[PDB]
């Protein structure tokens, strides 16, 4: 699905780097010198006779507007997001030490009752978990004997 047409292919071939000479994009020198002329205030009946040109041109050279599009520093933007400390994990643990009865998930409304934080930035209950076992947990192992096979009943007979 092409979505609208675009300037696919280049512009020729562009010289590049022609120090006020042609094909040159973004000439500060333009800039620099209609800056310069405007500083002592050259008359556009005296632009044109500085620089050997009509008056249409003396229009262009002067009245720039934008230097070929630049010299416009300014962007609009702006932004609210849902940001919140982690120490609200330590807080949940806190509340652990003050009531350990009360578990993980109970814990995590403690703080929304009393009014600490928000109901998104609350911190998830798997996370929280994480840190209640470094306090109280068992190690993940049970060891004891087992694997002992063996055998022995063989027998023969006679007259």
């Amino acid at each position: 699905m092409p979505h609208n047409s675009i300037r696919s292919g280049h512009g020729g071939l562009n010289q590049l780097g022609g120090a006020f000479v042609n094909g040159r994009p973004l000439p500060e020198v333009v800039r620099q010198r209609i800056v310069d002329l405007a500083h002592q205030g050259v008359r556009p009946c005296d632009i044109s006779r500085q620089l050997r040109v009509s008056h249409g041109c003396v229009s262009k050279i002067l009245g720039r507007y934008y230097e070929t599009g630049s010299i416009r520093p300014g962007v609009i933007g702006g932004s609210k997001p849902k940001v919140a400390t982690p120490k609200v994990v330590e807080k949940i643990g806190d509340y652990k030490r003050q009531n350990p009865t009360m578990f993980a998930w109970e814990i995590r409304d403690r703080l929304l009752a009393e009014g600490v934080c928000d109901n998104d930035t609350v911190p998830s209950v798997s996370s929280i978990n994480r840190i209640i076992r470094t306090k109280v947990q068992q190690p993940f192992n049970l060891p004891m004997d087992s694997g002992a096979p063996g055998g022995g009943s063989h027998h023969h007979h006679h007259h």
